[PDB]
């Protein structure tokens, strides 16, 4: 008996009345709430979410420019071992900023890894396929 | 967050050196080993398999085609779950339970290609 | 070689401002607009849609009686060779009334045949799987 | 009406009695027979297959043994792969080779017994 199966799934999210789309993901088994931002490339974590994930903020090195302001400027790049939104994605790029971030952001780099990603007016539709 | 998913699967079984195909199924949550018989229609269960499944052999009524009692199996899972599947239990000795065409035909895809039996299915997921 | 494939698909429909869900199907190659009615069984076609599909209303025998909101109506049973809504369904039961009907109805007998059918927060979601 | 669909498919190949796996692929619409070689990375095309694909053998540049690198616009094996790396050997080649670079792109790839099983999912 050789057995193989694929899970083909969808997640549909209705636009919030505030005009944004939000999505809950499990990042290293921890539920984190993201705002979808098509202007973001990698994930942007709030300091509070980074700490929930067990990052030591004092050890991070802040080398990744994420703002055009002088002064407060660089975020610390991180890699997220596991991000589960329907399927599991591995080693996802992110950074942690400096504390002005109200809510963590999910950007195009992760979104573009879904088989399908569409924003159609008031809906966001994600289609995926995972082995097993 | 609305979420939905479908499992799309395949089961591939290599022909046994004895010339037959065998498949393990979970029938009402019990693992049962079937021999595939394309000449069979419904499932033929051995008495011992029937008893594992909780059938009381003394209550079954055994008519002809030697004699068999018709039964219905609540659940047969082979990749996906099939419900209320027809079978019978014979009073004569049956060496191994038989899986026939009535169940096999229900798969989205079913092919015997020389020495392989290939079953394709799609099931909703919870 | 062995090759086998399945098309796994979804249709998502937003609730009309009038409170109903509508779906366009291709019935014997002809686009028909249906209202979804979970309180219907077989398809109910308007006289005009039946005529679009080439039914001769004078040849139909109105042998059936449906118990509606307005009570008892006469109908002629029909079979629709092909109904495509994502996948193709074959020999689908329907009937045509004598005139009580503003828009054709798609009911539970067809909707139950989809792998998935869900109505959630002003959205109707149909999931299907078709061989090849 | 938002509509989306995915084609989910499998290809199963029985080991040839000669010990190898062979796979037919459509390369720029042309059916080409490949031997699977887990030791290969990119595709290796014979000169004859290259010609079937309309490559002019006199224009190829044999760089780096040397081979001539090429890019295949379309390789279909169940699903379509685009701009796949290959080369044409000058040293002889009996049968074109499909290697790990292309095989790894499949959702599932398994050599089980005397079977090779490829599972894919393609957006539509
Ligand atoms: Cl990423
Ligand atoms: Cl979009
Ligand atoms: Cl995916
Ligand atoms: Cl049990
Ligand atoms: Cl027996
Ligand atoms: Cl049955
Ligand atoms: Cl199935
Ligand atoms: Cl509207
Ligand atoms: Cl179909
Ligand atoms: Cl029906
Ligand atoms: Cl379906
Ligand atoms: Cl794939
Ligand atoms: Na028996
Ligand atoms: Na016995
Ligand atoms: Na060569």
């Amino acid at each position: 008996m050789y057995k193989w199966s694929t899970e083909v799934g969808e997640i549909i999210i209705a636009r919030n009345r505030d005009g944004h789309f939000y999505i809950n993901a499990f990042v290293n088994n921890v539920k984190i709430k993201f705002m979808v931002d098509t202007g973001a490339s990698d994930i942007a974590l709030t300091k509070e979410d980074a700490q929930k994930l067990g990052f030591d903020l004092t050890k991070l090195k802040y080398t990744r420019t994420y703002l055009t302001a002088n002064g407060e400027n660089k975020a610390a790049p991180i890699t997220l071992n596991s991000v589960v939104i329907g399927k599991e994605f591995k080693n996802i790029k992110g950074h942690v900023g400096l504390g002005d971030l109200d809510i963590s952001l999910l950007g195009m780099s992760l979104l573009e890894r879904f088989k399908g990603f569409r924003i159609d007016k008031d809906l966001l539709i994600l289609n995926y396929a995972a082995a097993l």
